[PDB]
């Protein structure tokens, strides 16, 4: 085969020339990037990957590392800081948060994690805008079945509250 | 199924930073997109507008908002300029008529409000080019059966009208 | 299908900006269009147009417009001029002879007029370079059976007392 | 169906600006477009034709007119000079011998005047670069069978010639 | 077969001005070059270096060459500094680790020194980067078999070392 | 059968406008012209030349010229510079030698000359750097039987001699 390099470097865009974003850069790019082209195997999502990050030094994977976007982005994270990256979720979770919005921190939240809906929920509960949005949300994801049902309906429901209160994906109120 | 991205940036450009000027320029250049690459579900349309907007999670849309062009155009404005933002959707639509003319200030504002012919009919009827065509516009259209029949038969009517008192477009005179 | 649209941008060029120049301009380019890729069906005429006038959702077209590229040019003026009185239309005609020439404005004219003969042809008569021509035209026209002929032959027939006296497209002596 | 424009406008370049430059500058650069891509039927020849020249210069053929290279190279002369390219054949050859030199005369020569071998030989025999070179190529252009078989080998003799003295390609002293 | 030269040529960018640069400058690109398109044979990796490095017929390479990556670049970095004797490896070497770090530097000193696996391991042992990444590296090597063991899985025990103490490849601790 | 003659032009440039300069210039950029595009009939080497030249007649090849890439460039040495251009062949190559050193000067100079190995042995030999030089170089290429031989390995003893007395390409020291 040939990637359609020339589409999928569209989507994204130039990465970051601060060594210590690209892991948040690439984990926020990759539910586009499946989008436009379906990539199945692990040796395309290396080959991928390694095309759209170019002339950077220690930074090419494995097809042993890519298995999953998260376990990539998982391995991405432990080249560059140094740790690994579940042993401090929270003051990445709160960065994000801070930037992007929790909808975005929920997301990555979950790739660096490896999808424990449990930890990285607690931690966002944390970081929500206001008490009022903080009870509100709860009793919605209270009334699903299954920790299972509240991983995909997470989202859903964050945006169904700040409808009502007025708020713009990154927290601030419209009104 | 690769979606041609590369092409389709080559015809619209790159959308703006200020996700509140988003949700118009989605609609101005929904017919280049459509014309570069036909869409036919709502799959699709999830996937082609997701790719546009990039690495943006908050901005995100799924299949059930993208039935059509508009229903995607009207829930980005929900998101951003929150819902009964009836004094910015009457200075988006003054803004147009103004450079544009009342024409194009209709379908976009109809697009951004979700087809609300009672709403946008109104605004519109404020900003139009003296008491006389306000009158004869308005008398054509309450013959006319019921309002699905008068938001088919709007840009038609006000064709007719400014026709015979020998305006143009922008409601300057031709004679 | 798919429409080569960044080879057909690179051999039209860009749109000028005054948009009441565009209806003209995109008659000049449509036989160079038509080299680059076969334009068949009226579907595929306004996808190709639509494309090239980019975010001007003013300009947009539909299959019911463009079903041939004299149609398209017609009603892109109408928008951009506006609809005017029969009486006006002399001033309408003499306009685009002195810009393209007799052969542009007589086709034009029967888009403008309903298709009728003996407005546009008795317009015109006024407006031809010199009376040797006049008289030469009128001859070949009244070998003619019928009026439905005479409206077919027209270009033809000018094209052929042009070639004798030695005139370019507008009329003028080519040395 | 879609010809391949991008390769053969590289080929080619930009067309000269001044129009009594353009039907010669198409006959120069007929032969290698030939080679870059193959032009069988006039309706492909047209195209090209069409495509290259690109609508702001305004000279358009026909599929009757762009039946061989030189009919087509034929017609756009009358069209920009106004005259017949067999008026004046010695003046036009002439041009070309100043500034291209013997082969590209030749060449053109036997475009414009339609294969009349006789005529175009007679004509260059005197702007020829000095007695010897005459005298010299006469006795080997005499030793073959037929004319269609010196109108062949003609610049293959020529070229011979020029190099047993050492001049270049504008007959020019190489010393 | 034709190679997808635009596309890589877009991935890796233009190569540096100084050709002293150059060798290196190839090695960090590989992984992207391969990604665009798996080069398979020694043939399909000397089209690819020379259509990339253009008009220096200086750098030109054959298939003998480049087997593989390393192969050409050191090849590459013969020509661009000179042959040079045993006792100015070092120079080589440390002026290596500086800019790439010791994996880097390994495998180049390794080619450029005929697999001298008991000199360039002893020449690498002076600039780790701390007393006790030399110490830990040393004992993991002292357990295996002999030197072609050793040699074979010197980067295997680097990493692995560098990854308890939390550095980066450049060999700079990033917690 | 398209010759791509865009992607090869996006390799090499812009041909060289003084005809003088040209044979070198398709020297050099012949490695890299067949790197984006595999030839391998004289049939295509001359569609290239020709296609690259453009609408050039003064030089056009046959296939007949085009054996080889080495042939082609010989055959327009000789109508550019003459037969036996000896004074002028001697200050192509003494140029090379200062800017790029010896062994391209080989390379090159060979090529115009149709690989005469006398000729161009004898021309660079007289430009190689101090006395000692020219004396082991003649003693080694003296060692081998046929004078073809010699040809195959000049290269390969001069960077042996080269290596001994410690200079790089560019005949510079390095200690």
């Amino acid at each position: 085969t040939v990637i359609p390099i020339q589409h999928i470097r569209s989507v994204t865009g130039e990465p970051p020339r601060n060594p210590r974003e690209i892991p948040i850069w690439l984990g926020r790019n990759a539910p586009a990037i499946d989008g436009v082209f379906p990539v199945t195997t692990p040796d395309l999502r290396c080959r991928i990957i390694n095309a759209i990050l170019g002339g950077n030094i220690g930074l090419s994977l494995t097809p042993g590392d890519c298995l999953t976007w998260d376990s990539a982005v998982a391995t991405l994270f432990i080249r560059t800081h140094g740790t690994f990256p579940m042993h401090q979720l929270g003051n990445v979770i709160k960065g994000i948060v801070d930037q992007e919005g929790v909808a975005t921190a929920y997301t990555l939240g979950m790739m660096l994690s490896g999808q424990n809906y449990q930890l990285v929920s607690g931690i966002i509960r944390g970081y929500l805008p206001g008490q009022a949005v903080v009870t509100a949300l709860q009793q919605r994801l209270d009334q699903e079945i299954d920790d299972q049902t509240r991983a995909e309906t997470f989202i859903q429901h964050l945006n169904a509250v700040y409808e009502i209160l007025g708020l713009n994906a990154r927290g601030q109120s419209i009104r």
